[PDB]
């Protein structure tokens, strides 16, 4: 649990930022170059607020599987000269299960906070607020609004981005290496 | 940092609870027997809500130093049959300075969340919302309301209870062994 939090702290310091769109404030992970990721429901517009600064969104790609099913991630390319430290190395080719995970959040409401969610099991299909969604990871821990975009981690692994929950169970979209080109 | 979070997680699972008084929701640490502690400004009444259950407060002791100066802690004795795991062992005789601390919070707003605040230095005197207060510990990390009562920790140490902050600096009241009889 300790090595997981250690990795997470370092990851967030190097690769995360706080973002505001018109739909809310989110944790954002930069992945490589000028590509980052948000939960789909962040619905980023042509500009976002990134650490309180206006940044133009050159592209966004709402992710779906081969059968059009929601994956609940949006990839976004930022009109930005600074490049993100390449963390593609830490993204698995398929859905990761781990015994001890940490969820890391970094917004105004939750500034640099970490939750030990423990066991993450590949959950797969879930009806998410009416929306059939695939590739979900599930953890038991009492979830809260404004945690969407939180980064799910274990030692040496970035497992996915937090997208949903109710009460005592949360879900992340798996963050798969092949989503990045 | 990892061993600190590890210790904290275990400490909170064993000794913390979520409490509501008329002045808010707080993190509460049970110390020994039926004695626990809250930040002074929690102003506990004759009953409190402890994990959603009504509990009678048999005693409360607002702590001050020999010269009457506020210490910003209230000790409270709960009308309760279950006894807290004795953690007096983990409380220093004087104000602890450490290189890596974690602040642990456990309420509805922040359920089982942990913050790496890093370096804790004995700050001592501070004018806290008009109130001259002593024995303060200071850490740099961007503080937030509803974190009061959070438990400040490092490996094998319970350093104090979070009582204040603004922006980017937070303060705990040192949790000293001799406060417990
Ligand atoms: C995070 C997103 C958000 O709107 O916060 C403001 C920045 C939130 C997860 C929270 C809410 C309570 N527990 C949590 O962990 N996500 C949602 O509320 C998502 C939003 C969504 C709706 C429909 C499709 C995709 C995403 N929905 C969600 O948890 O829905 C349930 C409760 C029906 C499962
Ligand atoms: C926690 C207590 C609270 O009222 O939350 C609701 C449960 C809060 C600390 C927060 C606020 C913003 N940053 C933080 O870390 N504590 C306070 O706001 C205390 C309350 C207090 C006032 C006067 C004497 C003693 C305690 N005050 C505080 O931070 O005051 C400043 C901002 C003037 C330093």
């Amino acid at each position: 649990m300790g090595p997981a939090f250690e990795f997470a702290v370092a990851m967030m310091k190097r690769n995360s930022s706080t973002v505001k769109t018109e739909y809310g404030e989110f944790t954002m992970l930069g992945i490589y170059d000028r590509w980052a990721v948000l939960p789909r429901h962040a619905k980023p517009g042509p500009t976002i607020l990134m650490n309180d600064q206006e940044v133009g969104v050159l592209d966004a790609k709402e992710l779906v599987d081969k059968d059009g099913t929601n994956l609940e991630l949006t990839l976004l390319k930022l009109n930005r000269n600074e490049k993100f430290r390449d963390i593609r190395g830490f993204l698995a080719k398929e859905e990761v299960e781990v015994n001890e995970a940490v969820l890391a959040i970094n917004t105004s409401k939750f500034p640099n906070m970490y939750i030990p969610v423990g066991q993450v099991t590949e959950y797969g299909f879930l009806n998410l607020g009416g929306t059939p969604t695939k590739r979900m990871l599930m953890y038991n821990f009492p979830t809260r609004a404004g945690q969407c975009g939180g980064v799910l981690m274990s030692t040496g692994k970035v497992l996915g981005i937090h997208v949903g929950g109710n009460g005592h169970q949360g879900f992340s979209a798996a963050l798969l290496k092949h989503y990045f080109n």
